[PDB]
């Protein structure tokens, strides 16, 4: 036992490393879809940024978990972090809406690890991932869904127009 | 075929993803390096500073191979990223070593690399790796070298005392 | 024989020159699409503004070329430029496929100067090369295919609106 | 016809188009004489200053004439870009003679070019040449004439000294 | 065997304490030429000056040497430094001379360097000689050259005056 | 005889010349200690700035005796600069030892030139040598007496957490 561990229950501690785990996951399917909008022929700078800034606030999130796992006397498990489900992203629409579905399984995740930390009468746990991490999902969500908005109504993904206008003046 | 492919061999397109895999490793293992000096009972603030400042350094080299990979027309393709070997890196002596086999085995990677590149005659690929590369792993190892020559001298990991002290005065 | 002349092949002079002569028809044929774009019935001021400033870059190369010349001891011998393929550039991404063409033979030429630079044991020219033409041609091409890219996705030729939006949103 | 063409004569265009291809020889001119300053057997760095800032401004003035030519709704046909007379310049009184027949040369296709524009009742030629060109040769003209003489005077070029000493303190 | 020792052969090693030798070598003549034209019946300062920071700029990159020979995990092994072939180097133009011959003689060592690297498949080693010292010996050897030319064209060693002026006037 | 030489012995120029030669060798020992510390299995960053200003204040010394000896009317006559007693300098408190033992040597030199300055009746010289050489060397001897004082306090060699907290405290 850590001498700082105080009402830390180990299945919190379990589910704050599949929490790591899922954190560096996002990183990876973000920064493989930026680099997906960098190529030749594709070229749309202003997704790639996008995404690229996403996958380093993934990575953020990831490290303050683990900051936390130290915190409270806790152990970090690393696991494999897997490759993103794509290699080719097809479209800044997609893109979006694939993210939109990553950042609402994220929050599931995070809603379930509260549900957790609740039932463990753990209330440092549950304020730190009320404070940290669920409104950030929520505007995270919000924003993904404008963008995926704008785009449909535009004419995204058959219009390269839309795409390119909506990278010039939303994401630029 | 990309249209800004020319002079790019597909064994070289393969070598980069494989280099990108290996340097995202290498940034993962350097995180997990960093937090286990963060924990409770090591506590050596610097070092885990210093592994931390090496994963994001790990991750902007792996982020370079891809952008080369864009720029040359070649294709991304991202794999799992394995855990590091240890959870548990047993001191700062041992965590030095670590990083220095670390850090002489992504060298060698590197130079297989500048190897193939020689024989499919591919001076601008050549010269990147020369450019953002090799000096970097030749100074990483000095510096490494450096570090795992004092710890000795100064008695780790047998001296708790000798770790603080390094960690204050050197890595402070 | 020339007193600064040391491990420098005739062949290697004369490929010199003859690079001198390409880039000097490479800036021949920018100025002559940067004038194309300046037309009244054309009128896409941006896209004039990117090739005179592509047609003064590829001077600075012949010049950089002619210093290395003298540096080596060899000696600048001049050709006639010869005037572009056309007068008439016929549209924004016609103009940009065509230098995308023209820089992949651009570059195409200075990797058989490596080449030649390589076969003769001559270091410092393969350095040359590699320091101030190689990536240089590289970040053009890539540049050229994005803007052909997008053009071609925004709806180009065929579409005004879209030279004239590319010619606001990325060139400008 | 163009839109924007307005008492803008055929032969006038053509002279214009002819002058372009005349300015843009002598930029070429003055290059080769720059890097004949610049070799190691010459070795007058501000000859070679003085010579390649006149090449520029050719250029520049073979810029100015194409802006007019698309301005008047006249259409640009370039030609090929003859390479110089000489290879080899043979001393910095040489080459400021040759600079004064060149400059000569310009300056009467300038005043036969507006002559043609007088005949074509053409005032608004006529005073782009005055305002751009011809105050501009006659200054170019009086001040190699200068060079010349104080070269002479000097003893060149048979006085290397007397060239050394006007590099830098007339070019210097 | 040193731990940071990776692909650095045997041959690159004795090559680099020979090459730390001779550049040794080369900063004693410097200063000795230096201190030549600091005597009262020379009396050329500006002489003196250029040699001497010639000198100190031989001894950088012998200590330049040095570091790589430990970044590599060679081992330094110093020889006597020998005495320079003149006392007494009887014109400014004379050890110009003598100083383009010590640096094309430097050049060449670098350049059978570069070859045993290229040999022994040490692309570092490459790139650290192309780095820094391939192009500073080609710009060295050039202006040298340039000088010489200089010199003679205005009557060196026979013309004191040519001397004198010079020294005041190219290297002052 | 030189136009300004006055009340100037031979045995004093000859003397001068010596110490020339020491100075430079002094400055010699002082190099191989210094990239003796940068090894990376020694790793004493500060024994190796330390020993390294040593190295260039020696050099400057010579410099000034060269200086000296033109001024007088002296002719410099420079010898071999003998290699170093030694590779490997075995420990921070053995190079101290050593150069104690140099400078000590040194000051003896010095000594006895000012001892021959004084027989000659040489005012000059002997004020020369007072003014810029006896003094720094008391203090170097003083200060590298005080250094093996601590060095062997603190229980150097034997105790390399002694010379790495000398390293950065003293040193540092
Ligand atoms: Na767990
Ligand atoms: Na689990
Ligand atoms: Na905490
Ligand atoms: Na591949
Ligand atoms: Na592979
Ligand atoms: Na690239
Ligand atoms: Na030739
Ligand atoms: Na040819
Ligand atoms: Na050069
Ligand atoms: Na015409
Ligand atoms: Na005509
Ligand atoms: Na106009
Ligand atoms: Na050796
Ligand atoms: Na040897
Ligand atoms: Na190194
Ligand atoms: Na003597
Ligand atoms: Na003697
Ligand atoms: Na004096
Ligand atoms: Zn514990
Ligand atoms: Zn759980
Ligand atoms: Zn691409
Ligand atoms: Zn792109
Ligand atoms: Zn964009
Ligand atoms: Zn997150
Ligand atoms: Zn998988
Ligand atoms: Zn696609
Ligand atoms: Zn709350
Ligand atoms: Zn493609
Ligand atoms: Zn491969
Ligand atoms: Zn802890
Ligand atoms: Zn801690
Ligand atoms: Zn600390
Ligand atoms: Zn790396
Ligand atoms: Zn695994
Ligand atoms: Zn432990
Ligand atoms: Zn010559
Ligand atoms: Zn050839
Ligand atoms: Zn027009
Ligand atoms: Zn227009
Ligand atoms: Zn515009
Ligand atoms: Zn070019
Ligand atoms: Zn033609
Ligand atoms: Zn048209
Ligand atoms: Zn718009
Ligand atoms: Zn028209
Ligand atoms: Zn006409
Ligand atoms: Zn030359
Ligand atoms: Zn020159
Ligand atoms: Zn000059
Ligand atoms: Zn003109
Ligand atoms: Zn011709
Ligand atoms: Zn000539
Ligand atoms: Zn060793
Ligand atoms: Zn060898
Ligand atoms: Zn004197
Ligand atoms: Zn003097
Ligand atoms: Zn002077
Ligand atoms: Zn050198
Ligand atoms: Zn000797
Ligand atoms: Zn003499
Ligand atoms: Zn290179
Ligand atoms: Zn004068
Ligand atoms: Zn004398
Ligand atoms: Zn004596
Ligand atoms: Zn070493
Ligand atoms: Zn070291
Ligand atoms: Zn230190
Ligand atoms: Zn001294
Ligand atoms: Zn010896
Ligand atoms: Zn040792
Ligand atoms: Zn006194």
């Amino acid at each position: 036992t850590s001498q700082v561990r105080q009402n830390y229950h180990q299945d919190s501690e379990a589910a704050i490393n599949r929490q790591i785990n899922l954190e560096l996951y996002a990183s990876y399917v973000y920064l493989s879809m930026s680099y997906y909008f960098d190529r030749d022929d594709v070229a749309l700078k202003n997704f790639a940024k996008y995404f690229l800034h996403q996958s380093h606030e993934e990575r953020e999130h990831a490290e303050k978990l683990m900051k936390l796992q130290n915190q409270r006397g806790g152990r970090i498990f690393l696991q494999d972090i897997k490759k993103p489900d794509c290699d080719d992203w097809e479209s800044g629409l997609n893109a979006m809406e694939c993210a939109l579905h990553l950042e609402k399984n994220v929050n599931q995740s995070l809603l379930e690890l509260h549900k957790l930390a609740t039932d463990k009468n753990d209330p440092h746990l549950c304020d730190f991932i009320e404070t940290h991490y669920l409104n950030e999902q929520v505007k995270a969500i919000k924003e993904l869904g404008d963008h995926v908005t704008n785009l449909r109504k535009m004419g995204a993904p058959e219009s390269g127009l839309a795409e390119y206008l909506f990278d010039k003046h939303t994401l630029g």
